[PDB]
């Protein structure tokens, strides 16, 4: 029920290194100096964080495709064409903003992540129903809601616990600081066969702390502050028998965005392989490549090819899970997630950024 | 439900070191050389493993205190005196065997562990009921049963699954070999403030692998071969809010041996502190000191004082868990279990053995 071994990992990586106090060298307010964003309100990161506010205008377009009634100057291919156009400019504008304006790493990462999330929300709004109104602020709650499925009707009318979520925010900032410490003093000295695994041992813990920061801490804080309900935002992916089992429980918001893309809304095409393994993962590869490669300002297509090489890993690991046990299935998931996977998909870009 | 992060730890400590194959130097059948027992059927370990067979004769005595009916030549203090005597000689004979006969470490460890388990089984038989028979082989099943409570009546009338248990035995031998590898190449080079934690980081993983070997693997194999049922042999101790909570779910056999020692069979004395914290833990300290110090053949009383100083940690950590959070309570449990606890309670004796 609780965390358990995560607190063990945190305290043992505190205990391994000699910085037992927050003052490492001198005058450090946190346990690490501010290395994630730093600077101030300057022109380096000014258009990147002002672009995310611009991502509010694309839901505001899409409601004005649907709040415009369908007998009022719009026809049946026109509304789909407007939906495709207002999603495509929504993707293409922050890419141009991040590539033109030279900036840091994390500001581009959060702008691009917000762009991908807003895109998935937009596509889930566009095709989810039958065809001045009474629901004009439903899209303004779905924008800052964790789910990627429209008309949730999940109970907002509840007592907001101002407590617990505050503790969760403290856990969030201290684990982001722990992420920064592991990055600064475990991976940065390495950059300037088994050496790849020696390089990739700390970034697996960095990804584990990333998942604890976003899906358990941040997504529950977001579901609590606007009192969504703190719902199931993932299942037990850490005991993934296969990597295809990993993809269906690491992200319960994205998986419900996939069900319209796989089941009865998309069951009119009747194809097993491309509809689940290729184009549903082409979506995730595009919105991985945009999230990792555009902030580094070099396009080597490594995150895209990493996810597209992780696509045959589904077919290999499901059969290897059927062949071997659920133990060796999870061990081969952890090894294939460590050395050729999502942590290494940011290790390559970090090495290309810091060299 | 599954293991999850344990397979991650196994594969990441495989990936850290360069021995990616079982042939480390030359001719190694396992992934470590045979260092646990080794030798052969020689006179060094001959009386130690022949003493465990002798531990069968003390249940065979105790049934002959109870199959001898209380109207047949025995009175009410005499049966209790016979019970005390046949438990005390049961403890004191393998101590003399291990101390007189100079031998290895693990043979003494398994002899003393069997002595402690047989003692707890004997005490839980002497006082568990009201007062040639029809149940003459019940004590010969309780001897090789995981529980420490008498008259279980748990269903042996079931089909033994020959599968899974075999897989569990393969997991057991490979995790014992992985234990030997971590001991050989992570702790042995260290022996000849933060240096104590640098010494005690691999032994926490060694204890984690010991718990996975004994309580999840070996005890389920034992409960399968005799088709006991593979019952609850521990609960989630890894998310212990306190060490006082850790002691009640690390060992569900020992905890039910403690419930008769605390509740209604032993509630006639009505004392809160000594009946739960001192003399219910003096048992565990004595049968820790017999297990770790007698095989090392030096009596520095370190495991006994380690458990007895681990006793006030219950009183500190219950209030510190009421004060701080369940996250910080688990982190302080993991730190207080790492540096001054059961893994360090074998680290001191291993340092004194290998130097
Ligand atoms: C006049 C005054 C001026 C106006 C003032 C206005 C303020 C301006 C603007 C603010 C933004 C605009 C707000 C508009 C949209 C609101 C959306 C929102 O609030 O959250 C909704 C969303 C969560 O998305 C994120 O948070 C992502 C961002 C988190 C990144 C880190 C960011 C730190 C943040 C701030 C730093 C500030 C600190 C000080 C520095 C300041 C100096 C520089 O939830 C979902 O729906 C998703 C659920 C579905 C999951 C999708 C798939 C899962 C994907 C990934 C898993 C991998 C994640 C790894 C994480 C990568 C990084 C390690
Ligand atoms: C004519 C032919 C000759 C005659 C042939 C006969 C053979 C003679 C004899 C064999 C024994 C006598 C059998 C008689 C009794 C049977 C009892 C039995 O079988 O198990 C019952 C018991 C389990 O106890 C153990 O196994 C403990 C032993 C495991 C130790 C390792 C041992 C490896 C074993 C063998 C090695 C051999 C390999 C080849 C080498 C050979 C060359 C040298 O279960 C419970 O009830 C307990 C549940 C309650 C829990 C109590 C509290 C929890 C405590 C601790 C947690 C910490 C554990 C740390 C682990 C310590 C190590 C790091
Ligand atoms: C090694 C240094 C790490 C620095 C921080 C990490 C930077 C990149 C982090 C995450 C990239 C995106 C991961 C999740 C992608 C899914 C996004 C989506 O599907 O829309
Ligand atoms: C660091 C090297 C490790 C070598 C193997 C470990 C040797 C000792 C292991 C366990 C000792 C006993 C631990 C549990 C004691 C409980 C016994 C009881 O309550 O009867």
């Amino acid at each position: 029920s609780h965390a358990g071994l995560f607190n063990l990992c945190v305290v043992v990586l505190i205990a391994v290194n000699s910085r037992l106090i927050i003052e490492n060298l001198m005058k450090y307010g946190w346990l690490i100096r501010t290395d994630f964003w730093f600077s101030s309100r300057s022109l380096r990161d000014w258009p990147l964080f002002m672009c995310c506010i611009s991502l509010s205008i694309f839901p505001l377009a899409a409601f004005t495709v649907e709040k415009l009634v369908l007998q009022k100057y719009i026809s049946e291919p026109v509304v789909i064409f407007l939906h495709i156009i207002i999603t495509m400019t929504e993707v293409l504008y922050p890419v141009y903003v991040t590539l033109r304006c030279d900036s840091a790493f994390l500001s581009g990462v959060t702008l691009m992540l917000l762009t991908c999330i807003v895109w998935l929300k937009l596509v889930s709004y566009a095709h989810t129903s039958y065809d001045y109104y009474v629901s004009l602020k439903s899209l303004a709650y779905f924008m800052v809601a964790p789910t990627l499925c429209y008309q949730p009707s999940y109970p907002r009318s509840a007592c907001i616990r101002k407590g617990w979520v505050a503790r969760q925010f403290a856990k969030l900032v201290i684990f982001t600081g722990f992420m920064g410490f592991i990055i600064e003093q475990y991976i940065n000295p390495i950059v300037r066969i088994e050496r790849v695994l020696k390089l990739s041992v700390p970034n697996l813990y960095v990804w584990l702390c990333m998942f604890y920061c976003f899906f358990h801490l941040w997504l529950n804080i977001l579901a609590e502050l606007l009192c969504f309900g703190d719902r199931e935002f993932y299942k037990d992916w850490w005991n993934a028998k296969s990597v295809g089992d990993y993809w269906r429980m690491w992200n319960m918001p994205v998986h419900k965005w996939m069900v319209r893309h796989i089941y009865f809304p998309c069951l009119r095409s009747k194809i097993p392989k491309t509809l689940a393994i290729i184009i549903a993962f082409l979506v995730s590869a595009v919105f991985h490549e945009l999230c990792i490669a555009v902030p580094c300002r070099l396009f080597k297509l490594w995150a895209f090819l990493g996810i597209m090489f992780q696509v045959p890993l589904v077919f290999i690991t499901n059969y290897l899970q059927e062949r071997f046990g659920s133990t060796v299935g999870n061990m081969i998931f952890w090894f294939i997630f460590c050395i050729f996977g999502q942590p290494m998909c940011v290790l390559l870009y970090y090495h290309d950024l810091m060299n």
